[PDB]
């Protein structure tokens, strides 16, 4: 296996080029912040950024697995995936400078719409659907599965664009979205595919499955899936072929999309590129300019 060390490369940023403006809420490894960082964007003066830290009471090991996780993202460069701008390995605390997403996670954003004004339009939904499908399609292309795709792990950018959220950001308040299946590890059973539940495997296919539960979230303004059913009852229901009900006033198209995402046989569900294909005529023109879908890279 790989060692528990971190070799500083060209992502290393001089701490003196950073400033903390305020807290945003504790995260997996510690307090996350909002601030500014010089020399992070090319030809750009300053940049508003998110700064993830690691508690002082953390093991060098946890601290090492923090930079390792952030490094996986050193490879990504997709408009619909919250980007890593830099790293600060030298000193204390250990930082990770990310792209700032002023509007937070999609689940919070969505539920905040519950409380003249009308709910999200199909056009706006297709937008989020396509934008999310784009990030996942990009990641899967790079041979990467999410294992935890959900509204809570999607970010809403300043201009409302949705991107695949980076690691260690899930809000502590959604703790309920997890369950210790078989008294073992914490799993997001309400977003998991029938096969992942039964065989413990996660593939590109189980991501499309989750994608579908997310399309559901977007439409039900983020209702807990299988609300009536308890965690243990969900495992039976889903594994036996039970689906989620078409939410009220849910456009035919979206539930139609959902239905396909939930084909019991994983190979029968569409891949992320196909999902985009069936909804590309609904996507805004800019998507043509920033998406991985129309990008060179798609081969």
């Amino acid at each position: 296996s790989a060692a528990d060390v971190y070799v500083p490369d060209e992502w290393e940023v001089a701490r003196e080029k950073i400033t903390m403006s305020r807290e945003l809420g504790q995260g997996s490894f510690g307090m996350v912040y909002e601030g500014v960082a010089k020399g992070v964007v090319k030809d750009e003066p300053e940049t508003r950024v998110a700064i993830k830290t690691v508690n002082e009471a953390a093991s060098m090991r946890e601290r090492i697995e923090f930079l390792n996780e952030a490094s996986v993202m050193k490879e990504f460069n997709c408009h619909h995936v919250v980007r890593l701008l830099g790293v600060v390995s030298q000193g204390q605390p250990t930082l990770v400078i990310m792209e700032l997403m002023t509007r937070g996670d999609l689940k919070s954003y969505l539920r905040s719409l519950r409380p003249v004004l009308a709910p999200p339009s199909l056009s706006k939904m297709i937008q989020m659907a396509g934008e999310i499908a784009d990030g996942m399609a990009y990641l899967n292309a790079n041979k990467f599965v999410h294992r935890d795709l959900a509204a809570r792990n999607c970010m809403v950018a300043e201009d409302f664009t949705v991107k695949i959220g980076d690691f260690g950001m899930t809000r502590d308040i959604y703790e309920t979205d997890y369950y210790r299946k078989g008294g073992k590890g914490l799993l997001p059973v309400r977003w998991m595919s029938p096969e992942s539940l039964k065989d413990g495997v996660f593939t590109t296919y189980s991501d499309v499955w989750s994608f579908g539960v997310v399309l559901w979230e977007i439409a039900t303004l983020a209702e807990q899936p299988y609300q009536g059913l308890s965690n243990e009852q969900v495992l039976r229901f889903v594994m036996e072929g039970g689906l989620l009900d078409k939410p009220d006033n849910c456009p035919d198209m979206l539930f139609e999309l959902m239905r396909m995402c939930w084909q019991y046989n994983p190979k029968m569900r569409p891949s992320f590129l196909e999902i985009i294909s069936s909804i590309k005529e609904e996507m805004e023109p800019g998507f043509r300019e920033v998406s991985f879908y129309y990008s060179e890279e798609n081969k």
